[PDB]
């Protein structure tokens, strides 16, 4: 069955460490402020945003190994940044550990490394919620919030756009998911 | 059997206009010149310089439908950006209407507009010889032919991030082609 909510965040606060613990209670917080406004469910909101990033402090080899032993099929262009993955690694322990079968929760804490196209409003929200949660601080961050009030399409195609150019910028490897993302929404703007 | 180069030249002052002919005409120089320097074949880099743009004065509609009907399936991405392709039917037109039939030339012709994974020397060769055929005169031209003649995945991936900094900040669609042309050069860098 599904964790309790304290069993839950002692998982957390154990796996996670101080800061990144206190990173993914901004996230709730912030998912749960941004349901608010979109009509979104409270719960789901809070739940994914408080465990999206359960998978965060594992190795790239043991977060590829957890992936693989559950069935997915990982190709060499989802292995060479394993780093990203830590939303699939996160939605197969929610899953198998945490006993989380909300489809839509699953989603969101799975695809909130890169997006994809056609997120629910729950996926969109934990997604920028990673972003503008109260203790980010960086150029932009501001405008960033603003538009997530506002215009969430906006704000996730902002997001996408300083991701591809700093990546560039970095001689970074683009993950088809967040390309793919980012025509979704062009292509319904 | 395939065309006589003087039947060629006749079909692409027709079918291109004067502009884009002597365009067609720096290309096939251009790309002999760095043949030259690479050790590429000359006479394929004449003629899929010449021939590249074949299909480059048809409307996107008439390409989808040349592609469509000679076999290509084609998926809503390659559809919602049409002028891309003309690469893919200058292809279909170097085969069936001119006799081309090296594999090496057509795959040049078919992969210029966009790049690929894993391309050719010759492929690299026509693909980065649109871009610094001397009637071009843009911002950068200048590093980017520096760059051809020394160092050609160089040359290239300067180029794949310009485009793709430029239709970030146009607001375009990302071709996949391009995304993962560059992130080829990068892991093999
Ligand atoms: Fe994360
Ligand atoms: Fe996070
Ligand atoms: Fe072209
Ligand atoms: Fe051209």
């Amino acid at each position: 069955g599904m964790w309790s909510y304290d069993k839950i965040t002692d998982y957390l606060m154990n796996n996670l460490g101080e800061k990144r613990y206190k990173h993914s209670l901004g996230v709730m917080d912030t998912a749960v402020r941004l349901a608010g406004i979109y009509n979104e469910d409270t719960e789901k909101a809070r739940i994914a945003g408080l465990v999206h990033d359960c998978a965060k402090k594992l190795p790239g080899e043991k977060i590829i190994e957890i992936c693989t032993n559950e069935g997915y099929e990982l190709g060499d262009e989802d292995i060479r940044n394993s780093y990203l993955l830590h939303g699939l690694a996160g939605r197969i322990l929610a899953k198998k550990v945490i006993g989380i079968d909300d489809e839509d929760v699953l989603n969101a804490i799975e695809f909130h490394t890169t997006g994809r196209p056609n997120m629910s409003l729950l996926e969109k929200i934990i997604y920028i919620a990673d972003y503008i949660e109260p203790g980010r601080e960086f150029k932009g961050v501001d405008e960033l919030r603003k538009a997530a009030d506002e215009d969430l399409n906006k704000a996730l195609l902002m997001s996408f756009d300083n991701t591809i150019k700093f990546v560039i910028d970095k001689g970074g490897f683009l993950h088809h998911n967040t390309i793919e993302a980012r025509n979704y929404l062009i292509s319904r703007k």
